[PDB]
Parts: structure tokens; C-alpha cells; sequence
């Protein structure tokens, strides 16, 4: 699924009807035909999207720490105790958590055995309820309020401790490259770190397998937990089997850079790793 | 990529007596602001102020490389004087008198080498950074940093006054082989007579070189300012330093970079040991 790279948006959910006693939507999946292709560095657009859209609204955005790619986010907003409704005097009222956002990869100038070091960013779909007393939201999941429930839950938004905001350089990306064998392999971890005195810990989330042919490379992103229960939540329990895609970027494989989506449409990633 | 490039130093305004609110709190410095050299924009600059500022004394960084050239050139800018305008109007103004400008630029463009030279800058400008935004907890002379961009030359070491030179230093090391470019700007502290001349380093470089250009990052050193530790230096230039050597035999470089933020604009030069 050859690109010069991709983008997306986070998602969000809604409200309640109590005259019939549901809620308006309980489930927000991600959609692969919602996922715009980039011919140029997309931030130029975003930005000016969100500024348009958000008139005084104050940009996030992921650290540019690469040299030829680019992977993260970029929003406004996007705090869920600040919603946005409409349509009230209508059938389908509407709730929604004020902002938007995006996440994205991008590469400009494409292309023995190497290894590359980086970092992946994520969203997920959105549900009120995914574990069962019941949540879908941001506590169990390590999330801040919100995310998960109301809004598509987020790299940035994975709770490490004395770290606020939007977070950065939480989400561990590895790679080792065969060109030999024409192999692209390597792990996706986060850090966890609870308090002050505790260590700074990684979990691994996802195993990466894919093949390489030219400067480009696909394959599956495997998940390493598969387990997710209401004591042990987990947002990462399926694969994207043949569905990551990437390439190097750089004259000599310099960088790396691809996106996955997952079986169930519930992660969409994003990652961008360089040499050591 | 440049000969040359050259920006102005940002000003800020005041106050409304009827909303309680301030007319200007940020002035960010713009990218479209650079101009661009295609020749020694140092007349033009000259010819600039004497025009807009008649019988104004122009002060201007020394002229110490060969090929090369890097620093600022203003008239005033002693913030204890002011201008005002438009009082009977809505937007009424007060700047700080005087306008400056910094520049880099070099003529005839073009192993391993090492480089040493300096470096100059000017920030962008807030009323409330940390209150203050201004110039002693950032050791800077007064109205530097909250209402004109602070400077190179405006950073107080003991014993030097007016626009002050030399206390901002720069080296390189060439690896045209490896098609790097690395090296470390610092600042010069001394705090009173009996002092020390200190060094704090406050930007690392990391740039890929491919022609007689190179390009790539200007890294922060501390990233950290509060209140007691105020920092104007705290943020990158990821991507956003440029430059390039002069001289038949890459005898000289100089360049630029802005800050991600839009705080910090710096020039830099340096030459051959």
C-alpha cells in the first residue's frame, strides 16, 4: 500500500437520548478510506486547517527530530471536560469534545544490514464501554480524561509521571533492517513510570514483521498481550496482519518511516526510526 | 540556501487605560521577515538607518573575518526613550526608539577542520516570560527581552557597556569526509571585577554538509527556564539552521538559525585555525 506517506484524524464519539433511553453512538471504528495520502509535507495543510477551524486555538505538534521523515500528531484542543453541542432541537443531537487533531508520516527524498532507533505514535478508535461497573475511558487505560471515551485515545495522552500536556518520547521505536535478506524487523515499547522514585520501565506493545522489496517495505504489526480484561485493560491486543507499510527515506536508508492499522480498526500507528 | 540572510529586532507597545488590557504582550519573530542577501548588505542597512533615523549614531559588529561577515547594526536603542503615536485613536502605540537589524552574508562561496569564531542573536519579545520578561534576571541591560528583542551585545558581562562584542563564542568542527558539521556556542559570564570569565554553553550544532552548504539542527543546552532560572535559550532549531563556507578553501563559514518557537534568531561565523 506504497505512499509517500499518510494521515489521519483522532475520532469522536457523542451523546444521549432520554426519551429512549440510549446513547446517540457507542462505537467510533477507524476508517481506512478516511486516511489521506501526502504527496508533500501535510503540516503546511494541518495547521493552516486548524487555524482556519479553531481561530485562536493554540497547535500542538510532534518534535521534528528527524531529517528526512517525519511521523507523530498535531491538534487543538483537546480537552474532553470542554465540549461542543449542537442540533438539540433536533433527532440526533449532537455532543462532541471541541478540538481536532491528526496524525501523521511523511518522507521526502525516498531511497547490507542496519539498525535504527526512533518512535511511534498512536490513536485508537473511541468506545464508551470497552471493558466490563464499566469504561472505555482513561485511568485503567493510563489515559488522561476522556481519551479512549470521548475522543480516540492517544500517544500523547499515555500518563508517564511529571509530564503533562500533549507528552513526548514515551513511545519506543526499534528496528533491525536485512537488506540481504530483504527483512524489516523490530519493537514498539512504552514507557511506563508510576511515581516520582519509580524506574522508568518499557513494556512492549508491538512486534513488527515485514518484507522489503525496493525502497519499501510491508508486512504485520504484531501485538504481544492479545489480553485485555476489566483488571487488565489493553488497547494493543490485535495485530495489523498485512497491514503495515513503510519505506526508507534517505539517499543511503538513512530513516524509516510507515503506518499500520489494525484488524478491528482499533490502533492506528504511525512510526519513524534512524541509524545508530 | 543563501549568500546571506538579515532580520529586525521586533518591538513591543502599551497599555489601555478604559479595558485594562495591553495593546501587544507577544511580538514571535517571523521566518517571512528574513531577507534575503544577493550582495553585502551592510550599505543598504547604513543608508536604512541614516535615512529613518537622521542624525542617529549607528553602532555595528566588528569586522574581523575575510570572506565573511556576521552580527547587527542599530541606531538608538536606549528603551528609557520612547515614541508614541496615535494616542488620539484605538490602537494607540509606544515603541522603543530606534531600529536595529541582524545579518550574515559571504563572499565567494566555495578533509577535516576545526573552526572558531562567535555568534550573535536577538529574541523575540513578551512583557511576562517568567513577573518579568526583560533584562537582569536574563542579564540583560534593561528593556531588553520585554520591549525590544534582547541581543548578543544588550547581555551584561562586568565593565563592558553600550552594545557590548565578544562575549559570545563560537566553534566548529568540519568533517568533510564524514559531510558533518558539528559545534558549540557559549556565552561568556563574568560577574564582577574580581570574577572569573566563565563560560556557559547554550547551543549545540548538528548539520549534514553536501556542497560547499550545510544544514540541519541548532540544539539547546538547558531547555529549562523558570522564574529564578529564567532561560530565553530553552528551545531547538530542529531542522531550522542553515549556513555555509566561504573561502577557496573552506577558510571561513557562516549561517543562521531560527528557533522552533520562533524565539531565538542567531547568526554565526567562524574561521579556520
Amino acid at each position: 500500500p506504497v505512499l509517500g506517506s499518510v494521515l489521519a484524524i483522532p475520532k469522536r464519539n457523542q451523546a444521549y437520548d432520554k426519551k429512549k433511553l440510549t446513547h446517540l453512538e457507542e462505537h467510533v471504528p477507524l476508517d481506512e478510506n478516511n486516511i489521506t495520502t501526502a504527496h508533500t509535507n501535510p503540516l503546511p495543510a494541518l495547521t493552516k486547517e486548524l487555524q482556519e477551524r479553531y481561530e485562536g486555538g493554540k497547535i500542538y505538534q510532534s518534535d521534528d527530530k528527524y531529517k528526512f521523515v517525519k511521523a507523530g500528531w498535531i491538534f487543538t484542543g483537546l480537552r474532553p471536560d470542554e465540549t461542543i453541542k449542537t442540533d438539540e432541537d433536533t433527532d440526533q443531537p449532537k455532543q462532541y469534545t471541541k478540538g481536532d487533531g491528526y496524525l501523521y508520516y511523511y518522507g521526502d527524498n525516498p531511497t547490507g544490514v542496519a539498525n535504527y532507533t526512533g518512535h511511534w505514535d498512536f490513536v485508537t478508535d473511541v468506545k464508551r464501554e470497552r471493558e466490563s461497573q464499566a469504561f472505555g475511558g482513561g485511568s485503567g487505560y493510563k489515559m488522561d480524561s476522556g481519551f479512549g471515551d470521548e475522543v480516540g485515545a492517544t500517544s500523547f495522552a499515555e500518563q508517564v509521571f511529571g509530564q503533562y500536556a500533549p507528552r513526548q518520547g514515551n513511545h519506543r521505536a526499534v528496528f533491525k533492517a536485512d537488506f540481504d535478506a530483504k527483512k524489516l524487523t523490530g519493537t514498539l515499547s512504552t514507557k511506563q513510570k508510576a511515581i516520582a522514585s519509580s524506574p522508568e520501565t518499557y513494556v512492549d506493545r508491538y512486534d513488527i514483521d515485514a518484507t522489503i522489496k525496493g525502497n519499501r517495505f510491508a508486512g504485520s504489526a504484531i501485538a504481544k498481550n492479545t489480553k485485555s480484561s476489566f483488571l487488565e485493560p489493553n488497547f494493543f491486543n490485535k495485530n495489523a496482519d498485512n497491514r503495515l507499510e513503510g519505506g526508507f527515506y534517505g539517499e543511503n536508508a538513512e530513516e524509516l518511516a510507515g503506518k499500520f492499522l489494525t484488524n478491528d480498526n482499533s490502533v492506528f500507528a504511525v512510526f519513524a526510526g534512524k541509524q545508530d
